[PDB]
């Protein structure tokens, strides 16, 4: 029914109201960083290895103590009921059935306790709130509901200027709510409060500067996500993929280094791991599957990605994800 | 009404006679430098910083002793009554209300004494005239009218070959005059005469060679504008943005280093300051706002740019323009 | 009738059912490596030499002890009866008449004994089978039939995901069979078994990593083909042409270094030899000639390539292929 | 009537039979080098100098002892009566009136004695003939007719494959003859014979390798033309402009270094001299002027180029062509 992610997006374009598709597809400003995320992955070529034993090819990884089926998690994407009536529950169920971590947003259209109840060891994405006490109660909620990691999003002191939204007069419909509720910019002091408040690993999403990666490790982060936020925050922010190699070297095994932005295939996952990522986050494509076919859509996308990943690892001579990290790359043209 | 500068230009294209739009939009020769000004800014990506205190984000700067609201001034653009009946007065009033310096041209279609009377601490742009005595009387006029800086334009021994103008038979209409009047190429001797004749800071516009920047500082310039003149002078002249980093390093704090050409957004201002500029000049977009909506148009453009700038600084972790200058960049592709 | 290879392909597009043309033309995944093979050859420019003695310009080479008319062989392409009723026999006859080695596939639609009987010293391309004993009997067959080299294809643990085929529901027609029959991934242990089983030179096709080239030489390979398999295996695998220079230097005369992917002209052959290749393989264009005009088509293509090669060598000042290898190159843009 | 060279070519496209325009416009093979000649000049940007004394801006040069009005000569272009009934005489007259050297071809459609009689100190371009004695008699003819330099073309052991000509069945019409007559590849021995046979400076056209430039100087060449022959010889040969800087450094003042290919404006002339050329050759654009308007056309083109050159030198701060050679450049993108 679907052979690549490309045909998914077309499906979602038909199903969704254009102002919802635009909300999902769009970037900030002139969408330079949105485009650059794809340019970066397309410039990377792999140097595959030949003739290696591929008896037990496995795409599994251990991350934050738990096994995952792929080196991938579902990116935090707010208001998932915009794309399908079951919203976050459809996606979280498909993620659990696929063995892939799911990231519950601070701004989910279903409450985090409900999404966590689905099972499948989920993660919680935090946005720093007005006062510290509410922020730490959010952490506590997610911790009590059984979430396994606090994904502290650090690149949104405020939202980027999403011009597609401005020229649509797009507003949150009234059947979509911030189910976790009945906002202020974070600092390294905020990170310290969260780290002190939880035993869960704390993961900072939106690190792009080598020195912010070093400071994340010193701050006790269990990991970072190297990310320009899908090109929706600072327009002109460097793509995560372009900083990944440097950051991995500076961090020097001190924490997990994830990357997101533009992952559209198993080959892209391979590239990311060959540049040194522990895992990737996938955002928009998961929402395309959700809008096209609900939970079964996302399941199919996750299975198609699982096959593409295992395909690419074997054709490159990698029996484990660790070996994929030891691949070399070469930059190409366009 | 307007979300980016892009939609402004479209507005001005409708309102203006095509031969006036062409006069404003065009470059010299094959317009290679015109295009290259945009290519240069689009190749630059910022490495934003995270989690920094943004309590008092301020886009203000001190330049030539005075406070400015943004790190930006209105570029000198001759014959502004081509674009609107109020011409330079509409733009200067909007500049003053926005806290942004305005550059009165030697070739303004309203006299400099009138434009300065608007208030708002303006600057005077000088073209070297036939004989030294008239040139220095121009300086004296501008100094007496209360102008705060002499912007000595040094890259026009004569005008570039504007081919759009040749193929339109465009000529100055008879309702547009050089209101300052009832021309010869400048040299370093001319700069010295002007410097001796005024206590105002002297700023050389059109410096592109690292060694001309060094000599500007030795000559006593209070600053330079690194500029290929909007691609209207030497076609094939390197973009200012591409020389900015080198020049800033060679000048080593010896004078203010401004840049112009292609600034089209708050992100572009951020890029320029991350490459080391003290401030930028904006030319064509201001004229688009003037032609579309007179003084209120320019006010809106200046406010939209002010928001975009403050947006971009905060998303990049910069509480001051000084911090924006300490950002790193990375060159991308196309 | 035909002046370049370009007009051949058009001819084949008309003659062939679209799902057969797609099977021939297509790559894996998003076809990034397919495209990159052409991008790589188009970025390379030659620095020709002038005024050298061109009395006896000869395109001949000695490879694996035998003389060849051109520094080129026909790439292994399975199921050649898809393109013409005479299939591999038409191509092998044209190859023999042109003095160019022909590579019999494991998956040929005519048996290898028949294709070898055509004459013209052919080569045998091996895919590792289910059990070692069948694999080595294949080698033995080809050796007994008089094949001169075992081209061990090492980059297909399994096939790449050919999306053009998936979206056509393309399947092998019933008049096309694997005539050699009435599959498992290879390892360096497999290479060693083959080397021990034959006195023929063993050539590993699909080497892209410098260290796999070094290991090939240590393994006793008489040569390698530096190849990403025409962009049909790992999508995103670096083009052979981009690794050729490095590999040639690492191998340091230890074995023949061939390259394939994207060769479309005599100039391309020249580029490959200037980067250090001993010879190239040509795949798709030969099938275009086969589909357009059977054996006479391939003969014409081989003659047109022979002239283009000799043309390019002489205009570059090369009397022998050895001299072409001593040419320098320069990388260009797009 | 004409503002740039662009509008000339359009004029010639209308006037000329398409198979004649194609003969003039076309390159060899896939026309990669034809295109690359323009790409190379468009990637080069100048770093202009400011505020320099421009009292006596002069575009004149001394080359081979004689004064020329511009740093430019008309490239050798065979069979000029294809483009206009007056052929080489129209062009040579316009060249003389403009103070620009003219290169008489071995294959001119008017005899060299006639073209030289026009005046204006012309040059003779030599192709090595069947036997040495005829070749040296050609040199002697040109020397006796008063030619001032032997432009020995060294990059045509035979002609490139001009595919536009093959697909037009283009043949020399019967009103166009090789007026110098009633061919064999050259070697360094041929150069030595010519040098011994004439006191005229010998200039080798088609040098692209740094070491061929060194050997040209050792051979006693009074100069070289760094040229890939307008992309009509080896398709894929590096553009002259891309080798010019290296060659100028290796030659180290030992001979004049000219360049051709793609010169289309005064800016292009400036770029070439900033990379170190003594002068350029211009080919196709001169034929466009000849076909559009005969002798007056070429005169207009030469005057338009003279103005563009003087324009560009002054805007870059160069009072002499020597100063233009001391400009720096910067490579850009596309
Ligand atoms: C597409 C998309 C991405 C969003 C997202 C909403 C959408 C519709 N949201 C929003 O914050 C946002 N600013 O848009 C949000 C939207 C509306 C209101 C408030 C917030 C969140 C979020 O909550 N908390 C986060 O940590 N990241 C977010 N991302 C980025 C995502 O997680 C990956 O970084 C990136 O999508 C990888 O790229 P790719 O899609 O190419 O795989
Ligand atoms: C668009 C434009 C730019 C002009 C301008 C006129 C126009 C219509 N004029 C003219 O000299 C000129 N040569 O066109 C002029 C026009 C007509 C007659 C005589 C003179 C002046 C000028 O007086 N004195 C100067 O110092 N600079 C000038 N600029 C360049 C501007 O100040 C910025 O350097 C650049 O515009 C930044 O680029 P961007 O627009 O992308 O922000
Ligand atoms: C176009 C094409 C290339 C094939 C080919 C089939 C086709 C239709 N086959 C296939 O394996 C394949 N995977 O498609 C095969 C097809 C279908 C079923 C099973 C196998 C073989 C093969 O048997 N054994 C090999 O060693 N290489 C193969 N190549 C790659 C070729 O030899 C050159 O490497 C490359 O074509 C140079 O590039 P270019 O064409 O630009 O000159
Ligand atoms: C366009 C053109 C260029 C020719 C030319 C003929 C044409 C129609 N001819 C031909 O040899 C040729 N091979 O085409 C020729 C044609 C037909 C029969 C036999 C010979 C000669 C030639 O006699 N002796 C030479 O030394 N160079 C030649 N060029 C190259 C020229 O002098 C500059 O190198 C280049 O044109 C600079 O580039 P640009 O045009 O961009 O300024």
């Amino acid at each position: 029914t679907y052979v690549s992610l490309a045909d998914l997006e077309r499906a979602a374009r038909d199903v969704l109201p254009g102002e919802i598709f635009d909300f999902l597809a769009g970037g900030s400003g002139t969408e330079a960083s949105l485009v650059a995320n794809r340019t970066a992955l397309e410039r990377v070529f792999v140097i595959p290895r030949m003739l290696r034993d591929l008896t037990d090819v496995t795409t599994e990884i251990d991350i934050f103590g738990r096994r995952a089926a792929l080196p991938m998690a579902v990116a935090p994407v707010a208001y998932q009921r915009l794309f399908h009536p079951e919203g976050e529950l459809a996606v979280a169920r498909a993620a659990r059935d696929a063995g892939v971590p799911y990231t519950i947003c601070t701004l989910s259209s279903v409450s985090l306790e409900e999404i966590a109840a689905v099972g499948g060891r989920p993660w919680f994405q935090l946005y720093w709130l007005r006062d510290e006490k509410r922020s730490l109660d959010l952490v506590r909620r997610a911790e009590d509901a059984g979430c396994e990691a606090i994904v502290f999003t650090v690149d949104v002191p405020w939202m980027g200027r999403l011009l597609r939204d401005m020229r649509n007069g797009f507003a949150l419909p009234e059947w979509v709510t911030a189910a976790n509720f009945d906002f202020a910019p974070a600092t390294w002091e905020s990170v310290e409060a969260v780290r002190a408040h939880t035993d869960l690993p704390v993961v900072l999403k939106g690190i792009l500067a080598v020195e912010d990666a070093r400071r994340a490790v010193d701050a006790g982060a269990g990991g970072i996500v190297v990310s320009n936020h899908g090109g929706r925050q600072l327009d002109g922010a460097v793509p995560g993929i372009e900083m990944l190699g440097e950051i991995v070297a500076a961090v020097s095994g001190g924490c997990e280094v994830l990357v997101d932005g533009g992952i559209r295939s198993g080959g892209d996952v391979l590239k990311a791991t060959a540049l040194g990522a522990s895992a990737v986050l996938v955002g928009r494509p998961v929402m395309w599957a959700l809008a096209a076919a609900g939970q079964d859509g996302v399941r199919q996308l996750l299975e198609l990605l699982a096959e593409e990943v295992r395909d690419a690892m074997g054709l490159a001579g990698c029996e484990s994800v660790g070996a994929a990290r030891r691949l070399n790359t070469k930059l190409g043209v366009v």
